[PDB]
C-alpha cells in the first residue's frame, strides 16, 4: 500500500512487496491500490471536440485538450486536428523519408512494432476500403504481398518467433498450450504458470537492446489494458527526457483474431474490427505527428497469422479410430499432439497408435507423424515440450480425442495449420526513414525479422535463424554487410591411382566392350572439361573438417566423402532438349569400382546383397546419361547411395520423370542431389558418431533424408547453363523411409503420389545447408544479398 501517483506505467519493476505501476502490475495482482483511479483514467473518452478546445485542465480525464497538453505530453491524439486547424496524418500526401527528422536530443530514430493478431494477408486488398490508415503505411513504406509465420500458426509461437529470431522448437514456446515432462507442468494462453522465466528461451530483443545500451522495455502488457491506453502509453513514454526514453516500443490487439474466431475470416461482422484497427493505427500516427516523430520514427505494422473457416462439424475424432482412446492425451484443435494420459505405462505403444491413425477413412482430414518424420520446413521436433506423435491436420477441419470435447457451435474460424496454407498467411509493412519508399518486396519468413529490428536498432543481433542480409533489400541503409562463410576443408582431386584387381567389392559389371580423337575427349571429361557445364554456381563450400574428393564426369560432378562413403553433393545440368534414357539390360545391375578412390574408401556390393532391407540408387541418375559410353560413369560405387526399396520407388520416378519435366517447363535445369544425416532431428548435420544406422555388417551410414536443388533461370527465355539474370530455385528434403505409410495412394503409380509427396517436403535451400553443412551459389554474376533470399525462398506450391 504505496502510491501510483506520479509513477503511471513507470518503465522499472519495483522490488517486492513494495507496490507496484508498471505494464504489467494488473497480471501479478500487486499494483498499487489506486493504479486504476490514476493509471486507467477513461473520463471523456479518447477525442478531442470543439468544445473542450483550450479547456481548463481537469486531471481526471483520459487525455487532454488543454493548451498545456502539448508541454505535459498527454494531449488526446486527435488534439492538433480538432483544435489547431491540423490533418490527420492519413490526409497528407505522402513524401519520401530521405532521412530521419527527429527532434533535439533523439540519438537513434525509435522502432515501433504494432501486432495484429489473425491479421490473414488477403485483409490488405480485401479491406483495403475501409482502412485508408494501413493502406498508406502499406503503399507509401516498404511493403510485402505477405509474410509466412512459424509453425504452429497460434499467436503465442509466433509474438516469440517475431521478438528472437528463433523457430518454436529453439525458443521453447512450441504451442499456446503445452506440457513439459521434465517440469511436469503445464503453459496455458491464460493462467500464471505463462509468467515463469523457465518456458521461454532465445533472448528477446528487448534483451539484446538493454544489454547494449539501447533503452527497451518488455513487450509483455496486462490483458485489462485497454488498447487506447496503451496507445497513449507510448506516445508519453516517447515524451520522457533522452536518458530514461527507451528506443524500441511493441503495442499488440486482440483484433482481428477475437472476432474472426467468432465469425470466420470473412464474417460480414468482420468489416468494424478492421475499421477499429485502422482506427487505432491513426491516433498512433496522429500522436507521432503531434510529437513531430512521424518522419522519425521506424513503423513496423505485422500479424503473427492468419485465420481459417473452421466449424464444429468439420472435427475429425480420434475415438472413430482408437479402441483405446482413454489412455491418450491430446492437444487438440489445428494440429494434433498425442501422448499417454499415464507415464507409467510400458502398455502404450506409439507405433501402434500410429498405425491405428494411418489412411483409416478415404477421406481422412489429418495425418499423423512420429515428429521427426514431420517435413523439415516445419522445424518441429527438437524440444522436449514436443509429443513424440504428430497430427498435421487438413485446412479448414480440427481434430477432437472424443464426440463429448466438442459439444461440451462456439466458433467460425481458427488456425494452426501449416505454416505454407495460404489461408495462414499474414502482413507486413515497414514505414519510416531506414525502410525504402514506396517499395514492394517478395514474400518472406518471420523469422528474419529480428536481425532487421537489429539492423533498424544498430544493435547486433544474438545467434537465431534468420539469415542475416537475406532482407537487406527491404532498407534504405543497412548496418550489415553479410559476407560468404570461409571453406574449412579444400578438397582433394585424386588422379587415376588404383588398377581394378585391388578392388573386393563382390560388384560386378557387364563392361569390357571396347580411337585417339576419342579417348583424348574421354581424360579430357575426367579433369573437368565439361565443369562450367555441369557445376553453373561453382562448387559448394564445405564448413566442416573433413576429408572429400571432386570426381568429374562427362555428365556429373561430385564432391565425395571418405568419411561418409558416398558423395556429399552431386551435381549435373539437363537441358531443355536433353533426352531419356532406359538402363540397358544388360546393365541392370552394374556397379563399377573408381579407380580414383580407394577400396577402403569405396562402399561394396556385398553388405547390399546382405542386408535385406536396403537397396541403393545412384544421385546422377544412369536415365539422363548423354551417350551410351558416358552412362558407365553413372553405375561407378562413387555413384551409389543406400536406399530403401520402398524409397526407389520415389526417387526412380523423381529422375526418371520429373527431372526431364522441369527441364522442360524452366528451360533446362541444374540439380544438386545429395544424402542428409539427421538421427537426432534437431535441423543440423550429424557428425558420424552420431549415425544410427548403417548397411548391414559395414560402415555404410544409411541417410535419413535424400536432398535436391533445382536451379534455372528466373527469365526462362535464357536456358538455364545461359541466364545472365536472377536464378529460379525449388528445393526438397525427401525422408528417406522404408514404407511409403506417408501417402495414402502408393499403391497406386507413381505418377498418382510422388510428386504430391515431393511438394509436401519441399524446403529453403538454407535448410539443406544447415543439413549438410555446405554453402551453395559460392561463384555467380549476383549480388551477395539477392543470393541469401534465394536462399531463404520457399516454392510452397499453393495457389496465386
Ligand atoms: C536456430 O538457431 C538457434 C540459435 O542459434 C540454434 O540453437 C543453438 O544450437 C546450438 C548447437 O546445438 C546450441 O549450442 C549448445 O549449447 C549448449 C548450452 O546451451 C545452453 O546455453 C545456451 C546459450 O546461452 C542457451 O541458448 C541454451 O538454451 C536452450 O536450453 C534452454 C533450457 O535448457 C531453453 O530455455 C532454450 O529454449 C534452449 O532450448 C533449445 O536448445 C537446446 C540445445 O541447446 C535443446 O536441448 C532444446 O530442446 C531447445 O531446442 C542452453 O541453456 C552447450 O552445452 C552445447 O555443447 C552446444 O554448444 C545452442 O544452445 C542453441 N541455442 C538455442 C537458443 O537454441 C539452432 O541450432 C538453429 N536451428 C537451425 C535448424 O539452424
Ligand atoms: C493483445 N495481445 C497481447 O497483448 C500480446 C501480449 N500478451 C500478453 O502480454 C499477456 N500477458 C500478460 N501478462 C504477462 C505477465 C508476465 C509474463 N511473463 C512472461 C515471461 N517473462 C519474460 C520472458 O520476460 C516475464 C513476463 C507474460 C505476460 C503475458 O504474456 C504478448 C506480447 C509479446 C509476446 N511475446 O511472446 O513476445 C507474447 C504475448
Ligand atoms: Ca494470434
Ligand atoms: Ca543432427
Ligand atoms: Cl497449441
Ligand atoms: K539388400
Ligand atoms: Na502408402
Ligand atoms: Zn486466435
Amino acid at each position: 500500500s504505496g502510491s501510483c501517483k506520479g509513477r503511471c506505467f513507470e518503465l522499472q519493476e519495483v522490488g517486492p512487496p513494495d507496490c507496484r505501476c508498471d505494464n504489467l502490475c494488473k497480471s501479478y495482482s500487486s499494483c498499487c491500490h489506486d493504479f486504476d483511479e490514476l493509471c486507467l483514467k477513461t473520463a471523456r473518452g479518447w477525442e478531442c471536440t470543439k468544445d473542450r478546445c483550450g479547456e481548463v485542465r481537469n486531471e481526471e480525464n483520459a487525455c487532454h485538450c488543454s493548451e498545456d497538453c502539448l508541454s505535459r505530453g498527454d494531449c488526446c491524439t486527435n488534439y492538433q486536428v480538432v483544435c489547431k486547424g491540423e490533418s490527420h496524418w492519413v490526409d497528407d500526401d505522402c513524401e519520401e523519408i530521405k532521412v530521419p527528422e527527429c527532434p533535439a536530443g533523439f540519438v537513434r530514430p525509435p522502432l515501433i512494432i504494432f501486432s495484429v493478431d489473425g491479421f490473414r494477408a488477403s485483409y490488405m486488398k480485401k479491406g483495403s476500403k475501409v482502412m485508408p490508415n494501413i493502406e498508406k503505411l502499406r503503399s507509401c513504406g516498404t511493403h510485402a504481398p505477405y509474410m509466412r509465420p512459424v509453425y504452429p500458426t497460434k499467436t503465442f509461437p509466433n509474438l516469440y518467433t517475431l521478438a528472437t529470431g528463433l523457430y518454436p522448437e529453439s525458443h521453447g514456446i512450441v504451442g499456446n498450450s503445452m506440457y513439459d515432462p521434465v517440469f511436469d507442468a503445464s503453459f496455458h494462453l491464460r493462467g500464471r504458470e505463462k509468467f515463469n522465466h523457465r518456458w521461454w528461451g532465445g533472448q528477446p530483443l528487448w534483451i539484446t537492446a538493454t544489454k547494449q545500451g539501447v533503452r527497451a522495455g518488455t513487450f509483455f502488457w496486462s490483458v485489462s489494458i485497454p488498447h487506447e491506453r496503451r496507445i497513449l502509453t507510448i506516445l508519453q513514454w516517447l515524451s520522457l527526457p533522452d536518458n530514461e526514453r527507451p528506443s524500441v516500443y511493441a503495442f499488440y490487439s486482440e483484433q482481428p483474431d477475437f472476432s474472426g474466431h467468432k465469425y470466420g475470416p470473412f464474417g460480414p461482422e468482420m468489416t468494424n474490427p478492421l475499421r477499429e484497427i485502422d482506427k487505432t493505427v491513426g491516433q498512433l500516427m496522429d500522436g507521432l505527428k503531434q510529437l513531430r516523430l512521424h518522419r522519425c520514427v521506424n513503423v513496423i505494422f505485422v500479424g503473427d497469422h492468419g485465420m481459417e473457416d473452421v466449424t464444429c462439424d468439420r472435427t475429425e475424432f480420434l475415438s472413430n479410430y482408437l479402441t483405446n482412446v482413454d489412455d491418450i492425451t491430446l492437444v487438440p484443435g489445428t494440429l494434433g499432439r498425442i501422448r499417454a494420459k499415464s507415464i507409467n505405462n510400458s502398455k502404450y505403444d506409439p507405433k501402434t497408435i500410429i498405425a491405428a491413425l494411418t489412411c483409416k477413412k478415404p477421406d481422412q482430414h489429418f495425418k499423423p507423424y512420429m515428429k521427426q518424420h514431420l517435413p523439415k520446413r516445419l522445424h518441429y521436433a527438437n524440444n522436449r515440450r514436443i509429443e513424440d506423435i504428430h497430427l498435421l491436420v487438413d485446412r479448414r477441419w480440427h481434430v477432437a480425442r472424443k464426440p463429448l470435447d466438442v459439444y461440451k457451435c462456439f466458433f467460425q474460424g481458427d488456425h494452426g495449420f501449416d505454416n505454407k496454407v495460404n489461408s495462414m498467411q499474414t502482413v507486413f509493412v515497414g514505414y519510416g526513414p531506414t525502410f525504402k519508399y514506396r517499395t514492394k518486396v517478395p514474400p518472406f519468413e518471420n523469422i528474419e525479422l529480428y536481425n532487421v529490428m537489429c539492423d533498424l536498432l544498430g544493435l547486433k543481433p544474438a545467434p537465431n535463424n534468420g539469415t542475416h542480409g537475406s532482407l537487406n533489400h527491404l532498407l534504405r541503409t543497412n548496418t550489415f554487410r553479410p559476407t560468404m562463410p570461409d571453406e574449412v576443408s579444400r578438397p582433394n582431386y585424386p588422379g587415376i591411382m588404383y588398377l581394378q584387381s585391388e578392388f573386393d567389392l563382390g560388384c560386378t559389371c557387364d563392361d569390357k566392350v571396347e580411337n585417339k580423337l576419342e579417348e583424348l575427349n574421354k581424360r579430357l571429361h575426367t579433369k573437368g572439361s565439361t565443369k562450367e557445364r555441369h557445376l553453373l554456381y561453382g562448387r559448394p563450400a564445405v564448413l566442416y573438417r573433413t576429408s572429400y574428393d571432386i570426381l568429374y564426369h562427362t555428365d556429373f560432378e561430385s564432391g565425395y566423402s571418405e568419411i561418409f562413403l558416398m558423395p556429399l553433393w552431386t551435381s549435373y545440368t539437363i537441358s531443355k532438349q536433353a533426352e531419356v534414357s532406359s538402363i540397358p539390360e544388360h546393365l541392370t545391375n552394374c556397379v563399377r569400382p573408381d579407380v580414383r578412390v580407394s577400396p577402403g574408401f569405396s562402399q561394396n556390393c556385398l553388405a547390399y546383397k546382405n542386408d535385406k532391407q536396403m537397396s541403393y540408387g545412384f544421385l546422377f541418375p544412369p536415365y539422363l546419361s548423354s551417350s551410351p559410353e558416358a552412362k558407365y560413369d553413372a553405375f561407378l560405387v562413387t555413384n551409389m547411395v543406400p536406399m530403401y526399396p520402398a524409397f526407389k520407388r520415389v526417387w526412380a520416378y523423381f529422375q526418371r520423370v520429373l527431372v526431364k519435366k522441369y527441364a522442360s517447363e524452366r528451360n533446362g535445369v541444374n540439380v544438386i542431389s545429395g544424402p542428409i544425416f539427421d538421427y537426432n532431428y534437431d535441423g543440423l548435420r550429424d557428425t558420424e558418431d552420431e549415425i544410427k544406422q548403417y548397411v548391414e555388417g559395414s560402415s555404410i551410414p544409411v541417410p535419413t533424408h535424400y536432398y535436391s536443388i533445382i536451379t534455372s533461370c528466373l527469365d526462362f527465355t535464357q536456358p538455364a547453363d545461359k541466364c545472365d539474370g536472377p536464378l529460379s530455385v525449388s528445393s526438397f528434403i525427401l525422408p528417406h523411409r522404408p514404407d511409403n505409410d506417408e501417402s495414402c495412394n502408393s499403391s497406386e503409380d507413381e505418377s498418382k503420389w510422388v510428386e504430391e509427396l515431393m511438394k509436401m517436403h519441399t524446403a529453403r535451400v538454407r535448410d539443406i545447408e544447415h543439413l549438410t553443412g555446405l554453402d551453395f551459389y559460392r561463384k555467380t554474376s549476383r549480388s551477395y544479398s539477392e543470393i541469401l533470399t534465394l536462399k531463404t525462398y520457399l516454392h510452397t506450391y499453393e495457389s496465386e
